[PDB]
């Protein structure tokens, strides 16, 4: 499965770990590859590997830390954004950063 | 049990998976066969297998994602729709799509 | 241990199953024998087996789907009805239907 | 341990069973000896065995079905009543009935 | 650990038992040794064993029955009382009673 | 893996114990080394061991007792404080005390 890399900074990653799934409408599209806490900014940075066939995600898209049911595992929900194509059509590409992140409750 | 195939699009399938039950007032009438995320719409599409003896379901029928108790598994609740007697018998058959769906939580 | 059979329609049986107990004020008096979908109404049809020593239950009696504590098993509570004696001797017998039912919400 | 017998009728005994404890301020003083559903009145009747040393319980005392924590066992809580001794000092004795009972929620 | 003995009367001890912990802000400082129901008052009396190194507890101190999380065990929370510096050092010793108690839930 | 030690006072440590993790935005940076009762205040005194690579934490930083999901483990969230740089270089070192703490309620 070919993949591309995205990065995202959160204030709080909760119980998120390496190989946590990334999902759109509940379907897994990717994985967390790495979590490192930046020693300078003390903000956790997440590296994701997204399957190449999910390739048209607007850069206004957001990432959320969520839980499966009441007592299941943490995952990242990627919320596919809107961008008016009449005003430029910025798409997340290999090596891009998702700016809009929502941390563990 | 011989089965027929129905399709349904949701915004979010939650923790629904292959072999999740489909029920009418809590009685199992079929199974989720397959879940795929369409790369064109980024909306999940579900393939269901419904037992052929439940073969007079009106096309007005709807599907809901629900949970068993507070803690338990996700399933699809099929809500049997109104059939106008004045204008004949518009019935789900192998390969039809249920238009009316409601997503997780 | 001789039993008589009664029938009941629910909108929704929740997690009720074959061999779920039937109780009067919390004492087991019977079992669910069978659950199917009625092909005419697509409503769940429950078959119950009641011990023959509990044989003077008024047909005004009702059934409720209930749960043991929080997160325990589903069961049927049979609520023994009031009978106006000036219309009396209206008693549930083998094959009768309990009209007044309350489903799982 | 010498015991005396008390009886109590409830509308609903919930998950109460033979050998369920009877307690005052959470300390076990007794046991359920028997539960029978009266085939005439369809009200559950409980027979208790109370340790003889707990012998001065006013007959205005009440019995409650309660649960240990959120998900533990059912028990009977005996709430020790008031009786003005200047107006007669009726005490529960061997073979007496507790009139004031509170059923499972 | 050498211990000293304290007593305490509650209305209701809930699911407290022998070996239930006694704590100060969540740190274990002793154990429940014994629970007896006094047949004269029908109020539970608790015998506690407190570690001798916690030996300057003011007699104004109170005890609470509490639960660990939503699901877990009952324990006694000892709330360290105010000591008036103007009127000397009124301190719990072996065999003393804590007057100020608060019962289950 | 070299660590430095910090100290912290709580009113109530809940179910926090030795080896409970310390986290910054959900990433483990350390461990609780020890919990005792301070003999002077009878308040819980917590010893923490933080990995030496996380060595520029402002002393305005706070600690909170938190739980993983609903009914999971207690841990300490270290909240990295704002520092007015015109009073800067006020940095937590081996042996320092975190003043700003939030207990289990």
């Amino acid at each position: 499965e070919p993949t591309y890399t995205l990065y995202a900074t959160f204030d709080n990653i909760g119980g998120l770990k390496a190989r946590s799934p990334v999902s759109i409408g509940g379907v897994v599209v990717g994985r967390v590859a790495d979590i490192t806490l930046d020693p300078k900014t003390y903000l956790p940075r997440v590296t994701l590997e997204i399957e190449q066939r999910y390739n048209h995600i607007p850069d206004t898209s957001s990432l959320s830390i969520r839980t499966s049911g009441l007592l299941g595992e943490q995952y990242l929900a990627l919320n596919v954004g809107f961008e008016d194509p009449e005003l430029g059509t910025a798409i997340l590409k290999d090596g891009d950063t998702i700016q809009d992140t929502k941390s563990a409750m």
